[PDB]
């Protein structure tokens, strides 16, 4: 039994960037007053994960990472009210407080409890629940989910369907909510519309499908490697396009196929230029372009505002917009309802132990989503 | 007496940048199929008109500017439907033909007929009505109001009530209608919400009317002339704020006074720096900032992505995104039924021949709105 008891476990310790996750013992603190230690069945691995390794996104080291993930309690601290020991969950890398001006708020879902914007790599006390040889290793965003146990603070849980499969609801803790709320809820695709989606790994693939729920006529998939085509085109994209193919800049190449610019744009990348292009390529006067992707740290962008001044909306978002605490048991209710697909999402399944491996297939332009099983 | 005859009249023609405006003598042909000969009466000094003067707004010279008036017509070539000789009336230099995808689209407002985007300064068929000293000069966004006579196409005129004092209503056709709109239709400000307004000249001043319309709860105006500050107040400022009074950059000060960041946000100056702390000073989550100001010609902003990752909305738009053959007789007549005031945005009026004294005064931070009467 492990209530009350500090857990030695295994977990992907990154002790620096741009070295592979280390996979060793480390112990685990019980859960402290509003608190969870979760049991993690699978995560998925993202492209923000990779950014940590290469130092795209600057976090405390050594780290814990993983963000996208399922598992099942394995104990509550004190005062813990909405999960109990045996609920399968969801870590909510965006937490929902309930309480702070962007909860409370109809359209805000960025809390202001997150450890995104200035991490500390810590719990909500800025402390930290792991240890490994003796040393204290950060959290990330409040999840760490490359770990047999974590603990998560319960405003960055969600209690999730009972009967969910674990081992595909996990990209509902990212990906696919990421991409499907970006087209769905932050851009507002309309139906008829003319959408162009940049980058087709696994976020820009929901993006495609949300596209499509929402009734888009034209959805041009948009990537520089070719092999992404054939899946976005099965979830959704009418046309493909390779800005390599092109001589021109491929905002004008888009610009002309939507005969003046699409309705709506997407970049879900993470490059300073593709958000630009991204922007330029909706139509000046009335398109909208959200930005996705995640680019380097403490990087600017150019741009002439006179993009603005026509009439272009440009926004961001993280985590598709939703509220997290509040969306997440319903997007796990609405997959168990069939009301949109996971599969497509999903290329490999590795035991955990292969974590290395599946950071080498993203890198490679292999996968997708692997999903790592523990 | 005049019909199908040129006339010649006086004008303000800019031979030069950076130099007075010249009042002689010019030459207006007859209107052709579908254009309109307007006598104007009355026209105001819009910042964009000394843009032209100084280079920050590029357009082919030597020209004839002015962009927000009110007029008479005189004559209308064959074709014409929609206004009729004796006819008041206000040029539209966002033009409405009514058939492009902008114009049939719910939101759109910039036809892609304009003459701003790449300013031709000639009429819709690629030609000028002018001649001064034997010399072709330039029209200015099709409207061409610093002059006893001009000729418009008629998707860029708007009849306006018979009853309508002119010397009041050539506002709507510029700096009012762009200020008011901005703020109740491109950021549709929320009963309750907190503002903040960069730039107190007479469109910021028409922002503010519109925020204050709306139901904002707090207004802050900003701007470095702290003269202009008594009738942002008389308007619906609850507060101004000057950033040079600081020492920290006015977007910590604008974030600090509205506990986080503000809801809406207004750059309305025409500064690539001012455009960023405006989106800055909006809050993280769900922001948004509308940049109104004409940016300098040529020059791109700086700006850090994560601004928008985290929540935040970036929109700009021309002539407060109003639809403007349709917007332009509906604000005249919400205009005489007193649902808006445009007193407080004129602080001078002047003969038309007194134009330069005029320019001088807006170039001093004395004015607001000059009204020209020819
Ligand atoms: N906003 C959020 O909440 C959020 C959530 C999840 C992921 N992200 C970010 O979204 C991005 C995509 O993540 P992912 O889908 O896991 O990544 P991914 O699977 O690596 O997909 C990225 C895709 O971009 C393609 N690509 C690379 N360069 C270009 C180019 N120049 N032009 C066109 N295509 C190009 C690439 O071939 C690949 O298919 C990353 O930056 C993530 O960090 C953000
Ligand atoms: N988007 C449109 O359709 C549209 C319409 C009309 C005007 N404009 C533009 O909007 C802007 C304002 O026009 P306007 O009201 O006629 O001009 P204005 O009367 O010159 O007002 C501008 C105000 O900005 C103030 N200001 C200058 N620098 C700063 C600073 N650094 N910080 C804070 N305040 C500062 C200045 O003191 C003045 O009161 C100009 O750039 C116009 O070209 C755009
Ligand atoms: O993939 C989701 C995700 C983000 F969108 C970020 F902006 C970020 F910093 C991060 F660490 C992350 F995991
Ligand atoms: O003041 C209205 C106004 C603008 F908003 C412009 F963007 C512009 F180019 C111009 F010439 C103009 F007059
Ligand atoms: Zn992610
Ligand atoms: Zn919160
Ligand atoms: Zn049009
Ligand atoms: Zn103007």
């Amino acid at each position: 039994s492990t209530a009350g008891k500090v857990i030695k476990c295994k977990a992907a310790v990154l002790w620096e960037e741009k070295k592979p996750f280390s996979i060793e013992e480390v112990e685990v603190a019980p859960p402290k007053a509003h608190e969870v230690r979760i049991k993690m069945v699978a995560t998925g691995i993202c492209r923000s994960d990779d950014h940590v390794v290469s130092g795209t996104l600057v976090t405390p080291l050594p780290v814990i990472a993983g963000h996208e993930a399922a598992g099942i309690v394995e104990s509550i601290g004190e005062g813990v009210t909405t999960v109990r020991p045996g609920d399968k969950v969801i870590p909510l890398f965006t937490p929902q407080c309930g309480k702070c001006r962007v909860c409370k708020h109809p359209e805000g879902n960025f809390c202001l409890k997150n450890d995104l914007s200035m991490p500390r790599g810590t719990m909500q006390d800025g402390t930290s629940r792991f240890t490994c040889r003796g040393k204290p290793i950060h959290h990330f965003l409040g999840t760490s989910t490359f770990s047999q146990y974590t603990v998560v603070d319960e405003i960055s849980v969600a209690k999730i369907d009972a009967a969910s499969p674990l081992e595909k609801v996990c990209l509902i803790g990212c990906g696919f909510s990421t991409g499907y709320g970006s087209a769905v809820k932050v851009a507002k695709v309309t139906q008829g519309s003319t959408c162009a989606v940049f980058g087709l790994g696994g976020v820009g693939l929901s993006v495609i499908m949300g596209c499509k729920a929402a009734g888009a006529a034209r959805i041009i998939g948009v990537d520089i490697n070719k092999d992404k085509f054939a899946k976005a085109k099965e979830v959704g994209a009418t046309e493909c396009v390779n800005p390599q193919d092109y001589k021109k800049p491929i905002q004008e190449v888009l610009t002309e196929m939507s005969n003046g610019g699409v309705d709506f744009s997407f970049e879900v990348i993470g490059r300073l230029d593709t958000m630009v292009t991204a922007l330029s390529c909706c139509q000046e006067a009335y398109g909208v372009s959200v930005i996705v992707g995640v680019p380097p740290d403490s990087q600017n962008l150019s741009m002439n505002p006179m993009l603005l001044l026509s009439g272009r909306t440009w926004k961001g978002a993280i985590f598709g917009g939703f509220k997290s605490k509040d969306s997440v048991p319903k997007l796990v209710a609405d997959f168990m309802a069939k009301k949109f697909a996971l599969d497509p999402l999903i290329t490999h399944v590795l035991p955990f132990e292969k974590i290395n491996e599946g950071f080498d297939l993203l890198r490679s332009g292999e996968s997708i989503r692997t999903i790592l099983t523990f």
